[PDB]
């Protein structure tokens, strides 16, 4: 069948989609993937057609997490971006032949396009599953009028501001297991909890970490403007008996940091899945992808949440006993060292990380995702005839 | 397409806009240009429609010794932002515009844009300013705490009103004087810009905007055309400088060539000391035509004057008086294109010695040519129109496509 995929502008959204697109292609699907130019190479590597839409970020990069955020302003930028992307894509696809639509769950545009084409549609949810459980500013005026335009014309059914990034499809594919999800039992059969979507991705000196203990540190791809934290890591981990792989993001130069201790390997970006296979501990911001990848590879965590859903993922890691949280406000050299030591020392963390990892692996990954979608498309094509 | 342009009340804001408007008109844009009456004739000579707003200026006949308060300036601009947007919306509300262009330092241009819900582009006639840059400029004009500022509560009340009633979207004091559009056209090169790497692609660095201006032949060019020419100007604001003009008359009376001295529109040449026989003294000159012909420029370090002199590869002596002149003076000294005199060290002897050091000097001449090439290389008025027109294309195509879907 002919599939229209619309992604979200972030590496945490694109990465899990790759395994699903790979699986669908192998099972006969012919895929057109819309995304921002930044992530083009990740899609062209599957030999899938890439098409561009305008990158409405600019924020989504070089964040401290200390920034002034107007929820309602952010919502306006999102809703304006939705209208623009839906208008752009529909104009290109309106006379093309697609059997169904896949889209990133946080890009309302994808649901709008599926409504415009009147096709079956499937959302890919890279956060926890979210329902209602989980706005009177200088930008509030536009918000309400954007939402009205989208509701009237683009069948967006935006009731609450929370609806704006919770665009459920016919199924919502969730890249966790019911074993990790907060309030898992509130989510019905249309939430397919497949756990992590893990496959080979698009240099790293692996010979330097072969037969070394590995401690991995990364604040992900957005909240990585963390010079003070990276300098604290250097003092905390210099006596680690092994190698410390530190990902510092694509903005801070290594030379802007204090002198790098001889046991560190510092890079802007690392093959994170390959590092985690070798890692005995992961110091993470609690991004859902980084957290779920770490637990998938049975790595205990120290979570330093910066923003968005990281606070709810940090809370969940601590609740199930697979790691320990340090709030950014409580970060010191001493507490960071004591916390790293505790999570490596206390075998409880590694055992719980293994248990969650088994649950995440048992959920079936990109294969279960692609199988559920195809089965749902077979069933609509069948119940149609009936 | 139909363009609404909203200018800032100062010659340094109007002048670079001239080249952009000419480029857009010559690609068949129809432009309406709001400004103060003072600049009418610069705008009407483009054969675009000039329209008035009230001159709320403070911004003329200054010495640079006047103490100014940041919070006070905020409140001046917020009050005038409210008056200008009210007046302009009343006049344009029945008209059909495709997009807005406005001076980066006029919040009213952004207010009018989101009030017509149109795409918008800001023209930045200073260096590009991010929060860090904006805080050092604001810092110069703050004595104590925000709380204890006479105008603080007044700033908060104006800002509430402008958000509630003028969809002004002010979040930090900087929103009032740094009103980024969909793009921000900056009239400098990344080469001359401090912290250039910190500005993303929505900042379009076009260098200077240089074209023939209205009143361009008013001057006796025949008298300077084949002579060594020394040009002196303290710009259009910080030109209340009788004592400095007197020092120039003395210091340059032996100059082997012509001295063109612009004294501004407030001090009568009759109030100065005797004018030497090699001087042409005028309240205002066609400054681009003078710099074409100048061997040296003694400037206050205004962004436009400095960037216009460097464009024509003129080495500089810079005597910064206020505002962004200290940071443009530091940039001139950093690129080796001129020498700075601090106003506190200004003497007849130090003025003579500095002019003598820069005149004919290979080092300043080579460094002035090198930065002038950085400035000319950024693409000017033409690159400014290309970038704006591209953005209007996509926003128009998007709007009209959405209409067709409806
Ligand atoms: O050096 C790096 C840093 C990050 N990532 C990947 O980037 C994604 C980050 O997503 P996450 O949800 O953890 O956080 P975000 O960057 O969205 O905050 C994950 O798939 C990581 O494996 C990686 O491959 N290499
Ligand atoms: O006799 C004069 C004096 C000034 N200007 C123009 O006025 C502007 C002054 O701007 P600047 O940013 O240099 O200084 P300000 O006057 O804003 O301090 C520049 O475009 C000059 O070319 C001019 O044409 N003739």
């Amino acid at each position: 069948a002919n599939v229209l995929m619309i992604g979200f502008p972030g590496e945490g959204h694109i990465n899990p989609s790759i395994g699903v697109m790979k699986e669908l292609k192998s099972r006969g699907e012919n895929i057109t993937y819309y995304a921002v130019k930044e992530y083009k190479e990740k899609i062209t590597a599957l030999d899938i057609e890439f098409r561009e839409y305008h990158d409405f970020r600019g924020f989504g990069k070089n964040a401290t997490g200390d920034e002034e955020r107007d929820f309602t302003e952010m919502l306006c930028a999102f809703l304006k971006a939705c209208k623009d992307i839906a208008t752009h894509i529909y104009e290109e696809v309106k006379h093309e032949s697609y059997d169904y639509v896949i889209y990133d769950h946080h890009l309302l545009a994808g649901k709008v396009i599926a409504n415009m084409l009147k096709l079956p549609r499937f959302s890919l949810c890279t956060t926890f599953a979210m329902n209602e459980e989980f706005e009177d500013s200088p930008h509030y005026e536009s918000y309400q009028q954007l939402a009205e335009t989208l509701n009237a014309d683009f069948q967006a059914e935006i009731k609450k501001p929370f609806d704006v990034f919770l665009a459920d499809g016919d199924l919502t594919i969730v890249f966790t297991s019911r074993g990790f999800q907060p309030l898992a039992e509130q989510f019905g059969e249309r939430y397919v909890f497949v756990g992590p979507s893990i496959t080979e991705r698009a240099d790293f000196p692996f010979d330097q970490i072969d037969n070394e203990n590995v401690l991995f540190i990364s604040m992900g791809t957005i909240f990585n403007n963390q010079k003070q934290f990276f300098n604290q890591c250097l003092e905390v981990c210099k006596d680690f008996d092994g190698k410390v792989v530190l990902s510092i993001g694509k903005h801070i130069k290594t030379s802007e940091l204090n002198d790098i201790p001889e046991n560190f390997i510092v890079r802007p970006y690392v093959p994170q899945l390959e590092i985690l296979k070798r890692a005995s501990l992961f110091v993470t911001h609690g991004g859902m992808n980084s957290t779920s990848e770490g637990l998938y590879f049975e790595t205990p965590l120290v979570v330093i949440p910066m923003g968005g859903d990281q606070f709810v993922v940090a809370d969940q890691v601590e609740k199930v006993g697979a790691g320990k949280v340090i709030k950014k406000e409580e970060l010191s050299e001493s507490l960071l060292k004591e916390t790293i030591q505790e999570v490596m020392n206390n075998r409880s963390y590694a055992e719980k990380a293994k248990e969650i990892g088994q649950s995440l692996k048992a959920a079936g990954g990109s294969k279960k995702a692609a199988d559920s979608i195809l089965e749902a498309v077979k069933q609509k094509t069948q119940s149609a005839n009936a």
